């Protein structure tokens, strides 16, 4: 096996993840199966405890575990389906080594953070890239390990000894690092010296880069290269710079052109890794520039409609299944981002400026999209942007919160029902739209479509597949007591459960494009294959969904 | 609240418990109510699962934990009794923190190593500083704070974040750290900078020393003194020097000696902390004049003999009850160490050498000690010790395995009955001399005296008391059917527990000194208060148990 | 004594003399006696080597070393006579201690970095302490030591261990330590981390900051403060932030207001430190008032022609002269930077676009400046700026070989005389303007005004006084057998040296501003006291000259 660390830097936030995922997406043009494990020095064992407000939104897998947020980056940058093990903690690793010293596997010697600790580490690396994440079930060639923190933090410490000394369970010419590190402009000068200092500490530590790569303001100057060559083991060709570019889908093509892989290829002898995979690196180029030509080659406005948008990571996915779509489309995304809580008659009131930036950007918008939001608060604002999409015909997205917003609106609209709400205003009891199915119902599950709905867009854009796979995290489904009335009056449930109990899916009969999905379908977009209630959206949005279904923006004839 | 640090050096292994334990004894002299907490950078969360191999003997409190073995060094030098939560460990403070995360006690915040877990060391440091592990139930005015490991572990990093964060949450004027560190001596030169490479890590990491303490082989020169003043921030009269001394008992009036009280209390200003302190510090002085009289003011041979005495930290607490009495004795003690094995009637064609060693030693020896061995292996010979000094009139104690074993032996040559054998020689079932009896017991409980054995050496040396308190670590007991049997031929049960089923102690009727305890007597000696059963011993080896029973021997009149 | 280190960072170019001269100045409105001392990391002995394109200027002393150009900000910010002695530099004190190793001065011992040279930098640094540099001859009460590179530099580490020593040679309560370190802006969020890692390398050496001051983009936050003081050992109302202000001169009101001063008087005890200092620090508050308020109460355009412009640190003394001046007219300068060989009538041909822009701006300015320039590739085209300003009445000033270059032009088009040159086209001879004149002649030297030039505007900015004292570095002087005809022609020659051989001054007779002088006027410009020709220059700018000489714009009435 192969190994790629990434990690380092004087400050968190330098840009790790994109230098992580985009290099392990030029793996993968090799033709190479492709993993990837980030390792976090929190001490959080997962992110189910952890509230969307701080470290943002739950990520969640086809094994249904609440991972990092970050490991989606590498599910959309490979192609991959990771695991609950993918993301190390330094409470995962505490625990774990902590169950084996009272469980006595350590045959009554004193367990220690090194040798012991730090061989855990190792033999969880070693595992892990043993896994078949890829689209065939071969252990993978190539790990990216991306470490978390900075190196020198009393946080990541055991995780650099444990690499250090992996830097030997496994091979050099198996393993190489890759850091990066700030070059800090003032007084228009690019100073090099908070890299020399990290540095310092890298080597402290044990570890070598490989490469450097830089977070800078600037293009790096030719100077700037050879100051910090001068100061590493590097070539000044091994100094990356990940610079600003048109936007982050083209940084793996960035790489590429700063020649990142013509090293990684020889540094790590990649021609000691069949036909398959070489055929299947030739098309991942070529699909990355299909979708990098999309960019190159008119704006689509979308009100993103939810509780506190000003907590832009908390809705991470939601923006990246819009990207991923948008590009398909060939049009520019321009997401408005309104405060659901703004919407409402009494806002009007209370802060009446902010109300009216609300309105004008849901009159101005193209589409509509309730994205599944959190607790209670933003409901009465997203049932008025439901109905503002009902009526007039603005293409409209709603994800789970929104599908049962969708239900709430039709049903306080058009069956009349003025008193309806949610299943949370539990002492109403008569009036509740909704009914508690705990089984909370997490992970890959299947959906079925309604057989006789031949005429539905959404089922359309799935290619007339019998049935679907997504990700849920929802304790609520709308009550089946009241599902005849809705699809009677017209807002068609054309997807159900396993048993027909569940509402998975709905489309109101006879608009343009009005979808919602109790589903997640941001947790499945990748860049090459948009998630489809996604792209359904986008190109309704656009005026083109016709032709988006009928084959006009597929990648490769 | 006060608070002393001891930490640090280029090394484990330097000095730090005589350094931290002692210091904490003079503390006591100025009258003071003291505590000391020991913070351990292994992983183990109590010692319950680590065999007496490595990290040696578990050491036993009053609440009955297994505890770090270095917990003990502070019970006997302060007269304190410490609780299961006085030994921080690295296991036992992640997994306090990781509780609260899955309980969910930090709110949804993400939890990090800093602040939240050197919040959290500090809110255990000043939580267990309040336990008022002294002579009477007021909290402690000074806490002795032992970092374990070397500052600049990749271990010990947490701590030492946690103790700099708590210089301001203690103030300073509260808080002092005294750094001991080491002066090699080679080609006859005292090199100073081990201890500046180790105080410029110290530095780093943001605690500064009031004291540096020198491990050297010689007094440290004039000269050495001023180059390590030279470069820290300590005045040379600061520079403690715990040199070669007769024995561990003089390094208490060694430190005060070198004035190193006479700073303490300028330094934490000891004038802001009753007439009960006072004269207890007076005492207190007084009785530490008495025990180094009793060393300055003729030999005592004790063969201790028991399974696999080569780890001889792993019978730590039993030499030291020997050292304890041996100055109430006036007497040099001088311990012969035999593997019980090497007794063996096999042991003279398999390594004959050392079973003559081995022989000789039972044979010179004024006294006989088996000390409550782990595991079956040693038994044989022991019992052979154990015959060799019920034939002979040699004093013995039997401590655990060895009042199991003073039973097995008087059994298997008093009453015939040569098959007979510990419970642990399970499929033998009729000849068990033992029967289980889990509740392991553990903890200090009660023993009552038979109310008749007023004729009793070691019921004497109890001071008449109607019963004692004692530590505990069973799981056989002598099986009840036999005890009249044992009783009728004059081996006595003189102490039993609370119902009378359980055999806590016996002595042979008309021996000069032939006891054994079921409980661990070590576990409770001190250096003014030597434990019992363990002063009948060396006292009957020196022939003069009539006299220390008659108090010839207390420290003041 | 009381003496104040001003050091640090993660950069070089943070911020340091702003925050040091600054810091100096503000002592002084407590009245105090001030000097400062700044230290060099650099192997050059003096500037006398350094050529003007690197590392900029050679400032020019009372005593006519050629120094650090730095030295300059503190004899305008505290208004002193520095001596060659205050600029230490690394080459400067390995060359004192290695003369004093062969005149043997260290009794045949070896000689080492630690002790003898920081014992070395010690005593130079309360050596110089002592000079009495301020308007009375008493030793200074406080001096402000700024120590350049960063700390963790190999080539500051001598001086961060003198200092260290330093601070135990001079007590605590006497030496204090200001740290300028960096917060970085990134993704919208201030970084403190280049601050803890540049502080932990700060407390490694051993110095512990009583300040910490930040470059940083923005005001800092609430919460940066506090994350910065919770990681030093600072109150959160010493982390100091020199943040964007409307000029350089508002700097010492920042820190005053923002509380630096009140805490360095309790820190320094400055309460142990008569009339006269209590009043003038009371002036020197009113006078900053006055300077700050003459900011707060139209535009003066000024174009500076000279060689090599883009360079600007290489006039820095000259902009600082125009800066102080305009100050006192109440009036915004705008500098306009001119190549002058832009302004040839061969750069036509060559360059056309850049000289229409160095014309445009000459033909814009209000005054014009012929700055003193190095060597003799400008000289034509400040010729032909100095011909504008002759014929069409714009205001001028000549500095050095802007004399030269008046006395060329008035001689090439007043006299006709076309051929005639400077003294650097040699081998011409009987055409050359100038005359050789070794003695370089440097450092303060007299003026004497002509006694019958009664008429004079320059003579009336200088008070009416008999003479003028002035910095020179000039090895050229006007032929003075040409003198005569250029008198009669009415370039007349107002001020004169000594013997009366020398051309010292120009002004001609009957222009509303035409002044040249052959010393450097700007190495005397105070920000109370500026320096007359430029006060002149930028008052007949301004079109007030009269009432400037006649007192409507000194600072207290
Ligand atoms: N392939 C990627 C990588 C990053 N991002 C986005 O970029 C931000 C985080 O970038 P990252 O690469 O993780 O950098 P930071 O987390 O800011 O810093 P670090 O280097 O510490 O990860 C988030 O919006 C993340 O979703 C993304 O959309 N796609
Ligand atoms: N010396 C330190 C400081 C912090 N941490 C931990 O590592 C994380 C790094 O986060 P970071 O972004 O460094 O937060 P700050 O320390 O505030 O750094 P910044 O100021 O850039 O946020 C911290 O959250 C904390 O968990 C650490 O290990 N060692
Ligand atoms: N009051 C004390 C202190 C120490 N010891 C003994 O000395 C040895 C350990 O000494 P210690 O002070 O703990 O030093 P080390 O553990 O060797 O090193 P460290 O400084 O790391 O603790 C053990 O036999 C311990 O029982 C003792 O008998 N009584
Ligand atoms: N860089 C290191 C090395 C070891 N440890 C841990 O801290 C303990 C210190 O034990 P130590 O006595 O240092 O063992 P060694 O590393 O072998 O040192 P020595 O050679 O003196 O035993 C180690 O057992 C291990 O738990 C650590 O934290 N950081
Ligand atoms: N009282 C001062 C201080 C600084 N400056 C100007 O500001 C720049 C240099 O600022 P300084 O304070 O020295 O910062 P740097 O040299 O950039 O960085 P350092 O902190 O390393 O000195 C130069 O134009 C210098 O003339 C000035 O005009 N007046
Ligand atoms: N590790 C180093 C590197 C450089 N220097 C010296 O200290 C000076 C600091 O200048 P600096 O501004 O740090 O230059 P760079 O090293 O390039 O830093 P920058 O990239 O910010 O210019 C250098 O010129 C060199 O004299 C040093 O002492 N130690």
């Amino acid at each position: 096996m192969k190994y790629v660390v990434v990690s380092g830097g004087v400050i968190s936030g330098i840009g790790k993840g994109v230098l992580a995922s985009s290099t392990g997406m030029l793996m993968k043009t090799l033709g190479l199966k492709v993993t990837s494990i980030k390792i976090d020095p929190y001490m959080n064992i997962d992110a189910g405890t952890m509230s969307p407000l701080e470290h943002g939104e739950c990520f969640v897998l086809d094994d249904g575990g609440e991972t990092d947020l970050d490991l989606g980056n590498y599910e959309r940058y490979l192609g991959v389906t990771l695991t609950k093990d993918h993301n190390i903690t330094t409470g995962k690793i505490y625990s774990h080594v902590i169950a084996k010293e009272r469980k006595g596997d350590y045959l009554g010697k004193t367990v220690q953070i090194v040798p012991h600790l730090t061989n855990a580490i190792q033999d969880w690396i070693e595992r892990v890239a043993k896994i078949p994440v890829d689209d065939t079930g071969m252990e993978p060639d190539v790990c990216i390990i991306e470490l978390g923190g900075t190196v020198g933090d009393i946080e990541s410490a055991p995780f650099v000894e444990a690499l250090r000394q992996f830097q030997f369970k496994v091979g050099k010419e198996n393993f190489a690092l890759i850091h990066v590190s700030l070059v800090p402009v003032i007084h228009g000068e690019q100073k090099t010296k908070p890299t020399q200092a990290a540095i310092k500490g890298l080597r402290s530590l044990g570890l070598v880069p490989d490469m450097i790569a830089c977070r800078c303001s600037e293009t790096l100057d030719k100077p700037t290269i050879d100051k910090i060559a001068m100061f590493c083991h590097v070539g000044p060709e091994q100094v990356v710079n990940v610079h600003d570019v048109n936007s982050t889908y083209h940084v793996p093509l960035l790489l590429l052109e700063q020649k990142m892989i013509d090293y990684l290829h020889a540094r790590l002898k990649l021609d000691e890794i069949t036909e398959e995979e070489k055929q299947r690196g030739l098309e991942l180029l070529s699909k990355w520039k299909a979708t990098t030509g999309n960019f190159d080659e008119e704006t689509v406005k979308i009100a993103l409609v939810g509780k506190y948008t000003n907590l832009k990571d908390s809705y991470l996915s939601v923006i990246k299944a819009l990207e991923h779509s948008s590009m398909k489309c060939r049009r520019k995304l321009d997401i408005k981002w309104v405060e659901a809580t703004d919407l409402e008659p009494e806002a009007q009131e209370s802060n009446k400026t902010k109300f009216h930036e609300a309105w004008n950007m849901v009159s101005t918008a193209d589409g509509i999209l309730i994205p599944g939001g959190f607790g209670v608060r933003g409901t009465e604002g997203m049932v008025l942007a439901a109905r503002w999409a009902r009526e007039n015909h603005i293409p409209f997205l709603g994800v789970c919160l929104g599908l049962q917003i969708a239900t709430i609106e039709f049903t306080r609209s058009v069956l009349g029902r003025k008193d309806s709400h949610s299943a949370e205003f539990y002492p109403d009891i008569d009036e509740k739209n909704h009914v508690v199915v705990f089984m909370m119902r997490l992970g890959l599950r299947p959906t079925f479509f309604q057989n006789e709905t031949e005429w539905s867009q959404i089922k359309k854009l799935y290619g007339d597949v019998s049935e679907v796979h997504e990700r849920h995290r929802h304790r609520y489904e709308i009550n089946p007591k009241m599902v005849d009335e809705l699809e009677n009056n017209g807002l068609i449930f054309v997807g159900k459960d396993d048993t027909g109990k569940r509402c998975e899916i709905l489309e109101l009969k006879n608009h343009p494009y009005y979808i919602a999905t109790q589903y997640h379908p941001e947790y499945t977009s990748k860049v090459l294959d948009p998630s489809k209630p996604f792209l359904g959206l986008v190109a309704a949005s656009a005026g083109i969904l016709q032709d988006v279904i009928e084959g006009k923006y597929d990648l490769e004839a």
